[PDB]
């Protein structure tokens, strides 16, 4: 490891057109000093591999403001208006990549694995290709995504994804020792850790340099072999994107709450599912940005920029919580270790296809495709029954882009609960009291079985 | 996590024929109490996925003695004569699996990845098929391995490997908290960590159970989500397989000059490791160990000996300041990714274009390849062979084509013997660059099984000071 005092000296040899991996999830664990140094060098035409686009004026957004980025590879690019303008104008190329795929592709690039198979994205636009990566200024398509190859293993379909490597990685960490060993704080680890292993030249900024021996050797998150250049960051702003401090929907929330079992591991999406946790039993909440054991929103003095949920909100953790990297988080999710994934949806098909990431009128799929990728995890959709004008949301075939094929196991609406089977279809198992089966029939765009043991829809006390 | 007070209760439902992942590297980080519990249940016809099989009379070796294992999936037999015997005799099935492949296939099994590509094993019996899985009584092959698919990426050839999962995993860890989070000590982590993630039911034995809060949340090695059953081990013997307590010299003193300041190196048993003793205090070289250590130091004094800290040769070792520990999947990610600068190792044969044979002699040496196929798998890592020039009877070790099974094709960059140093080009062959003083080129021609170029700048063989 070579130590630098001046962040610019550490990045001055990045050539124009370089591929650069940039750590962070939202504004959590972003290499703000190294980004600042690139603003000074003015290096341009970059391909940035970055999970998100920061915000307009921070993180990766700063490099968009200066027009130093040509292309991005990312999983979710919302909350950045500059990004949107450039992309729509044909000034920016963008490959939206499932978050778990992004993490594993980066890992593969550090591990000597050129390609691997994953369930994530099978049956979606990721597999099919053809999505706009770049527009022209007149609104025509300049560059479209390529398909992914499909192969069956053990009776299930998977797609082939290839390793990502960079010329450089810009990584944020918490502490380094004088040998160059590095550690990460709370949920700021995320993509920083795997990105440390996947570039020709890795540049790490830390908040503090400590004596050799300050770490237990077992608790070094990134060994020095991966840390080519190290700089102590001059300034840390501790910016917080979303400061979070402590009837149709309530009906859904109060039924969704009854899906929780004692000892359960769950991942809860933004909105109704997370609100359902307030009504919970020991239930361990997982966060795809690398947390197990999420707790309630903080009191003001518990607020910490290094600890957010997947919705980018400030959060807390409970006793016996753990933190881990984005590649590890999605290994946990893709391997079916989470018992229950609960999420919102725009549409669900008769056999359990899910559309919940794109409305043709673009932000990216985030971790949604990974979350529904394993048959071992129960996937429960919580949504209002029908859209505007009693337009069907549950129907024969989705009309909106798929998150996953045949992946939903249960649907909870304000009117009904359905069990879903890939081969057998839908079964109505609960019915909001007062409603009839014919009411459900009129608000549902496909047939369903009615359970002999049908009951009024349950509500958490 | 479900907690148990009796190890047998934790494992009573393993059925005959089950596939069981078993933690450990030699005798380091082995689940000795869970192995004891299986001795009591008598479960049989197992397929045991484990790097090694302990020693004859400890670790997984105990389950070979009791004939409870049908097939081993392993990287190296090591110093277990009974393992070696049962395999050669046709009593035991063994899939000799490159150690980094083993580790990655297990990781894949926990991570939702059914298959992936690796260069490890390309151009060898692993890729080609024909690795003996079961022998006949007469030494012919009853069951041969099947070929692995080959695919080219980025101008290099790779092979397809498939995920490994178990019905059960038997894992040794150091501490668990009352929530079921688990940590590992020193180099006892090895395969235990990825095996935790890759079975239908994971059973972890620990030395201590501690309060929730005993761990920093950043420093939990295996989060509780992976730990289905937890027991505190009743007995820990802290056994040590190999107590190492603090012309060949010519090879060692030349090999010592391969070291550069700042270098990361992986040094094989024997000559390469002995060369590290001649590294100047003015130079910084960091030694990596494939069982999950970075920063190996000298052999320990008695009071420094620790059963949780051994090198790849299974010798008790120490570490230097600023060392780190990591799992076997991470260790081989480090190696296959080309992060190590120098791999130095011995060989039985090397071809003129850099093919290496160092793992098998049909009907004689059948212990496995360990991590050697992985260690020579990256074009970013320099590979130096250190070996005696000729074999018994002046039989050639350097030749046009190896006669023994390959560890790797066109992977060696330099050969150091007591007589010569050769640079190796995969297209142009060998160039004699140094010659031991007193020897002539004809001396080399007589003791070498192929032709070679002689450098215009040939110098006498150098020796470290
Ligand atoms: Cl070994």
């Amino acid at each position: 490891t070579k130590f630098y005092t001046d962040a610019v000296e550490a990045v001055k040899d990045i050539p124009n057109g370089a591929t650069v991996l940039v750590g962070g999830f939202g504004l959590c664990g972003i290499p703000e000093n190294l980004i600042g140094a690139l603003l000074k060098t003015g290096v341009k035409e970059l391909t940035a591999v970055s999970n998100n686009a920061g915000v307009d004026n921070f993180g990766l957004g700063l490099l968009l403001q200066s027009k130093q980025i040509k292309r991005m590879i990312s999983s979710y690019v919302g909350e950045n208006a500059e990004f949107e303008r450039q992309y729509l104008a044909g000034e920016l190329e963008v490959e939206l990549t499932p978050q778990g795929t992004l993490a594993e592709r980066i890992r593969a690039g550090g591990a000597g694995v050129p390609a691997f198979y994953t369930s994530t994205g099978y049956g979606t636009l990721v597999q099919e290709g053809g999505s706009p990566i770049k527009y022209n200024k007149d609104g025509s398509i300049a560059i479209a995504s390529k398909p992914r190859e499909v192969r069956e293993f053990n009776g299930q379909h998977f797609i082939l994804e290839e390793a990502i490597r960079g010329d450089f990685a810009l990584v944020k960490a918490w502490k380094a020792d004088q040998a160059g060993n590095v550690t990460f704080r709370k949920s700021a680890r995320n993509f920083n850790l795997p990105m440390c292993k996947a570039a020709e030249t890795t540049v790490v900024e830390v908040e503090e340099i400590v004596d050799i021996g300050s770490f237990a050797p077992e608790d070094i998150h990134i060994p020095k072999i991966y840390v080519h250049r190290l700089v102590k960051g001059e300034k840390y702003e501790k910016r917080i994107e979303r400061l979070s401090v402590r009837n149709v929907r309530e009906r859904i929330i109060k039924r969704a709450a009854l899906e929780f079992e004692d000892g359960m591991y769950a991942n809860l999406g933004i909105g109704i599912p997370l609100l359902a946790s307030n009504f919970i039993m020991t239930v361990h909440l997982q966060s795809e940005n690398g947390i197990l054991g999420l707790g309630p929103y903080p009191l003001q003095n518990e607020v910490d920029a290094d600890l957010i949920n997947a919705g980018k909100e400030t959060v807390t953790v409970l006793p016996g919580a753990s933190y881990f990297s984005s590649d590890e988080s999605f290994a946990m999710i893709r391997g079916g270790h989470v018992n229950l994934t609960m999420l919102g949806a725009m549409q669900v098909s008769k056999y359990g296809d899910l559309a919940n990431w794109m409305i043709p009128g673009v932000k990216g799929m985030g971790g949604a495709m990974d979350l529904v990728s394993s048959a071992k995890t129960k996937v429960v959709v919580t949504m209002e029954h029908s859209a505007k004008g009693n337009a069907h949301k549950i129907m024969e075939k989705c009309t909106l882009p798929l998150t996953g094929k045949q992946c939903v196991n249960r649907i909870i609406t304000e009117k009904a609960v359905f069990d879903v089977d890939r081969k057998k279809g839908l079964t109505l198992i609960e019915l909001w009291e007062g409603l009839t089966v014919d009411d459900i029939k009129k608000s549902t765009g496909c047939d369903f079985a009615v359970s002999p043991k049908l009951i009024p829809m349950q509500q958490v006390t």
